[PDB]
């Protein structure tokens, strides 16, 4: 094994973990050769599970973390029964408070390097886009960070303490010069 | 076995489920030969237990999933306290927050079909009638939804993300045709 | 053993029925003998259990369902950290919010009678004093009935519930006239 | 054993000790000597752990109950991701609502005596100050208590409930005159 | 409820008493009605769970238990894999030790009368026949009675304690005189 | 509470604990003053559980660790249906194996004394008897010790850990000078 | 989703079936849509795991259920340990007792072809061949059946119960002209 | 961290890397430093708690993994229970079967010279000694092994699995030279 491996094994919890190993594979990486890939997923995927709980009780469905075809039932029960436009890719969360999906992006760039190209990537105006970074800073559409301050600060503390333990153990560089 | 129980088996958790079997041997039909109503009192067993987790911790008695002795109990118990009439037909929840019972009703026809054929059978004006559908509509007694919008669209999103799984496996046609 | 024993232990969850037992056991009486008195203080403790659930978070300390000396401490703990006085019997609970002892009374007679017997026992004026009864009636000092309407009517149906459920088993009747 | 070892792990849940016994070990303490410093760290770390628990769901981030390196690394994040200013030492907890670091302190002297001596070696004016006392006195920075009062009563009563076992145990006379 | 339906609840494991109430009701009958055939069923499903718990670690395949299809899919795959006689009946295990079906039969008559009607409706002379009765009596076929004398005196037991429990709530005479 | 209940509640697992607890109230003595009674049932009851457990699966019926009247019940049972004679006083175990009931005594005495005193309360010659004691000495009727050397020497083991553990309290002393 | 895969989901437990996904993943296939290779990579889960189930406590080391990488380290530790010969493919055991590897083919064939199949696919003498099939019939090197008659014929019960469920819904035909 | 470390968290199981931290920090070692003793005292700690699951159900009283006073606790009731002689240093087990204690070795060096270099500093003839390797070797007094072949050739497989997990992540070279 890598030594990233086992770093991503002793710092996110192991459903996340799973769940990135089942995500992956679905798309054809392994998690044992594309480590770094395999942190991103699991910090991607433990950012948007610590989003949709930033809410009430059932402000959020979650649409990360389900196999290809699930997440695009619920997309289309979610379409079908609300009224919104399906988009074009696959999002994250879809906020029943604010009626609209929810893109959440983790990156190791400029907030305004990847939301623009995500931006880019969805052209579909409707669905909310939210990133953070490994500093600190976030960004969202028409500056609506859907959540409280409380909870987005969690979520920025939180990934400042994964790229704290990837420096000590060397592998930090690498993961930032990879994305 | 059939196709649709092994469906209802992986769709609804296992406590819906034994739920339903027990309902409806309690009324002499057995889940696996009248599968797609064991699919339907499943679907509106779950209704009713998101419904009564849409409020706050103690809002709501639970009628639903008790066998029909204790059921009339509780509904006994709550007509004697609170005064309210005691209904001619079994409701599925009690709701302290309104001093009323609501009926809860899944359709695969048009709500305001479902709606009157039930307040045709109630007759007694007191308890609350809710109807949602496979669709994504819902209607209420006087426009009241009880629930906030957030709590309902959670319940119409299910209900299509059921119709979708029942049409890929190729039983949603009779299951609608058999209502 | 006896029969109204069995009812006592199918109806109350066991860890209400182990205090009830300790209990009764630390003041010289035997479960399986005084049975009513055995139903009594098992719905005396769910009474007090679900009246402490009523509130908040940690609104309530429970003192009922401890031995009567580290009731007692956490009776000295309250009293010598607020400043409020000690009572001379035991209460059942401690309300933080409104800075008060409560006395819980589960009757069998009229909601009138009971208070007066337990408000000349007490004596001091400062613990608050709230009665039910198998009936739906209850009474609060100066009308105060600390909770909502909501989780009081809760108590009352269940109260109805058990009551119910004894006289389909022909044990109500002792257990009314052996109060 | 010692007599306090064994009053500390009847009275402490098993994960408090097992903290406790982890951040005496990392300074170079035994538990099973430095018995009564054994019983003070499970007291700080129970009344930490009530005083986060007070808040909302994540208003706080515990800072205590970690060791030292891991505790610093979520100080760092906290500190580059909100912009405060990183303490000398380490503290408790962090308050987000707040934006502030908190320093809790139990004492067996008068609550001026303790609050003077940290805020000494504390001298960095952020971080707060929150302090109790085995009495339920309690004093903070600013008189700005962070919590309500029914929290902070919960705490205070918990400290009397646990001078008074150690009373009746005859250890609380050295616990005292220890400190 | 019924007194003797407190006691099955009681006196038997829930797990029992589930598979009794869906073992009834599958044949029609109400575990709240026939309340004596209730404590037959379970006293009868204990019984050959403690029976199979007598052997190694899977020499007995359990039929008793499962619903009439279930079981009798076992009943083909055994007898279409070890080659035996398919019974006419369905039988409540089979040991694969002695390669013989197993009709375990729990009565209050004399192990004697009880026998031979069974024996009479078994006819088919292959599968083996094992009863015990409340009185500690047991006859098996060819006096071959497949366990140890310590796991079949653990039966007796279990009997004689229950008919002792039944005989003090005074449903043992009724109990007795049903069967 | 005293020094030697909290050794007594860190020493012996909660469930031993809860039973001692019950089997002294059951007899009007209070586990809070009658401490050393207290450890005396406590290690008395463990002592039991390790004997049955040094069998096979079900050699053993506990007597031990019931109230009264349910152990008497098993002995009825027992005896009716093996025919062994009932004893005059509630024995600790019974052996299926050996076809013979069992007292397990755990004295601080010298084994000669304790056995000749039970033997002589026993009189019934059926019963078998077995002593342990603190220093590792045993003794059995007949010099049959029903188990093999592996399982008692456990439990002479577990005896004298019990007394180290007393005497580094400074509890032994008062324990040892108490029976 | 398809039947078959609802019936695989139902029959198998999910250990069973999370490992066959991640197997059939590991190998490019989506059990998804190659849905009978789904159900046969389950059942030779199965069968392997009673088969290691019908030993001693650790007479058996797992092979299957690993990844190519983690099994081929427990082959290389297993041969550089024992000293035996380090098999062309993976198997899917190790037997201690008989120091040999062994492969579980599970077919719907005939055992004669199945086994001349893999043991021409195999060459390498030394690893041990068992196959079973879904009709009650199992073929073994030299005869050599590694575990007792009983649990050999536990396995074959199994077979023998998916093919009646999966011909009962209509599926074991597609499963049978298949492999 | 370490990368050994992480490697130590994610291939070993956490009680055994609880107690491997509680050990070495008894003895003023931390985890995070000495990384590679880390790894040692958690192989050594598996390696005995599999040798005494090698046993019967209670062959083996476990001396490793409790603090110092508690081990020399056991092994004083041992010794002043069984009469063997009270060895110099603390061993690992204590055989009942065979009434002597046994000391567990784990070297990357030859069986040869470890067993010399312990022999000479246990001097005590009594105790037992057993050494394994991490190439699948092992050497015993008077080459009596305890257990049979099949329980330590599955410790010395684990052994190897080891070794090829710390080589793949290039640290068995600094772990082999180390000891
Ligand atoms: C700690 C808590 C766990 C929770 C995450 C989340 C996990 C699963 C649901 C469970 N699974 C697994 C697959 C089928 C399925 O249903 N997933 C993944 C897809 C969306 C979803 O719900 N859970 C479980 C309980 C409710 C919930 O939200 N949370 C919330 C805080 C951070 C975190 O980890
Ligand atoms: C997930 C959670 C489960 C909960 C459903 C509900 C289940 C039972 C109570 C348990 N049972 C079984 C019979 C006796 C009994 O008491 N039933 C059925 C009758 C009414 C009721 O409460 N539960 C259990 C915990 C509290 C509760 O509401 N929920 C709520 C969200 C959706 C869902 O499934
Ligand atoms: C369902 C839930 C349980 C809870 C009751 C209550 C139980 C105990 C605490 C546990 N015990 C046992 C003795 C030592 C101890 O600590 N008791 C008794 C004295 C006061 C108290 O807290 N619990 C447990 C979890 C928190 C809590 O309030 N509730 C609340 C709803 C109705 C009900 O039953
Ligand atoms: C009762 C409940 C428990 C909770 C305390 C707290 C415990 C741990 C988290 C668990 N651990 C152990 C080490 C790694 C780790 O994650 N710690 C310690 C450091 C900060 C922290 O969270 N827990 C667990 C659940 C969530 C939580 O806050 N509470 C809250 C009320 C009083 C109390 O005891
Ligand atoms: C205590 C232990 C339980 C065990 C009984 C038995 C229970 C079930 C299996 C579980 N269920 C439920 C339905 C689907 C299913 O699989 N049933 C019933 C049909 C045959 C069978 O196995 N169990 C569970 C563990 C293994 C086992 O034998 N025992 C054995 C001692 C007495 C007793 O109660
Ligand atoms: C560890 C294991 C526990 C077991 C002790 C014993 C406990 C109870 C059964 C549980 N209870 C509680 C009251 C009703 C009831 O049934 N009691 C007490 C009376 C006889 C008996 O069985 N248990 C539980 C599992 C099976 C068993 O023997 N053991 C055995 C080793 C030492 C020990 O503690
Ligand atoms: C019921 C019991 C379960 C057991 C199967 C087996 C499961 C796992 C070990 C758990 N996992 C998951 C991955 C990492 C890991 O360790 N696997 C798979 C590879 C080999 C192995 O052991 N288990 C668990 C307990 C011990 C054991 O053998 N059995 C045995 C009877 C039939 C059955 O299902
Ligand atoms: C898997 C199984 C676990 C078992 C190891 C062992 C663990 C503990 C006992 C638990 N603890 C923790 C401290 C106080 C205490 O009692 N320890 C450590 C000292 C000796 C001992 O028993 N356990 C637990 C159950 C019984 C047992 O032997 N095994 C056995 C196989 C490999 C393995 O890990
Ligand atoms: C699992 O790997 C994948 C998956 C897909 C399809 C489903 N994925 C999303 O819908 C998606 N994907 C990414 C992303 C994209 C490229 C590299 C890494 C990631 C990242 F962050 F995961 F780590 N970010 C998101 O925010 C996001 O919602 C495409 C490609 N790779
Ligand atoms: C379990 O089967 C039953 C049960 C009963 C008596 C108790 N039932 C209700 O009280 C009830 N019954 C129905 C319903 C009615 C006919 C077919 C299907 C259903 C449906 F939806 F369950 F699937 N809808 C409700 O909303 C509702 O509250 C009558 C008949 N069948
Ligand atoms: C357990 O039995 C006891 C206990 C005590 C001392 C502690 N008890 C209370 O503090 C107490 N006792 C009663 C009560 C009094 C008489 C009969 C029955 C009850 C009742 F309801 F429990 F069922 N009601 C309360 O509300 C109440 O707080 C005295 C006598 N009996
Ligand atoms: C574990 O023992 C230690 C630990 C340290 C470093 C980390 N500790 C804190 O950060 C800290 N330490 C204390 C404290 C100080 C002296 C004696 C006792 C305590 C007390 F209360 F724990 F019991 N109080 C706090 O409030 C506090 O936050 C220093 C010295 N001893
Ligand atoms: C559940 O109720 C039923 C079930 C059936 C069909 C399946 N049953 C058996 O296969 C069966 N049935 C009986 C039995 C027969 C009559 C009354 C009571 C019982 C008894 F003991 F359960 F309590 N004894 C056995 O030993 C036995 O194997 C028939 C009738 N009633
Ligand atoms: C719980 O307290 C009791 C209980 C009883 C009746 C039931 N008890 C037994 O059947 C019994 N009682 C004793 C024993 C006797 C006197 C003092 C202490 C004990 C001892 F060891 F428990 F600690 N030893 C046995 O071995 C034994 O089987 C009588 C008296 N006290
Ligand atoms: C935890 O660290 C320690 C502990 C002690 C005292 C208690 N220890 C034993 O009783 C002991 N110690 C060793 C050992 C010795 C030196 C280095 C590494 C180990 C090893 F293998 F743990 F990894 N081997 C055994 O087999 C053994 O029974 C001394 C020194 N270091
Ligand atoms: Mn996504
Ligand atoms: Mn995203
Ligand atoms: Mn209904
Ligand atoms: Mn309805
Ligand atoms: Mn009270
Ligand atoms: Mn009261
Ligand atoms: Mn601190
Ligand atoms: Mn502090
Ligand atoms: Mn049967
Ligand atoms: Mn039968
Ligand atoms: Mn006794
Ligand atoms: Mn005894
Ligand atoms: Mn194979
Ligand atoms: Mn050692
Ligand atoms: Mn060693």
């Amino acid at each position: 094994g890598s030594h990233m491996e086992d770093f991503v094994r002793q710092c996110f919890n192991p459903m996340i973990v799973e769940l990135a190993e089942k995500a992956m594979k679905e798309y054809g990486e392994d998690p044992k050769i594309e480590t770094n890939k395999f942190a991103a997923i699991c910090t991607h995927l433990e950012v948007c599970f610590m989003y949709s709980d930033g809410g009430s009780k059932h402000r959020f469905e979650i649409i990360e973390g389900r196999d290809r075809i699930m997440a695009w039932t619920v997309v289309n029960s979610i379409c079908n029964t609300t009224g919104v436009e399906k988009p074009k890719f696959l999002p994250d969360l879809y906020d029943y408070k604010e009626n609209r999906f929810i893109e959440i992006g983790v990156t190791r760039r400029e907030v305004h390097i990847y939301y623009l190209e995500k931006a880019n990537k969805i052209k579909s105006e409707k669905t909310h886009i939210h990133i953070f970074s490994f500093t600190g800073e976030e960004m969202a559409t028409k500056a609506d960070y859907t959540l409280d301050e409380e909870s987005r600060a969690r979520i920025k503390t939180r990934l400042f303490t994964i790229r704290q333990e990837m420096a000590s153990r060397s592998l930090w560089d690498s993961f930032r010069q990879s994305e």
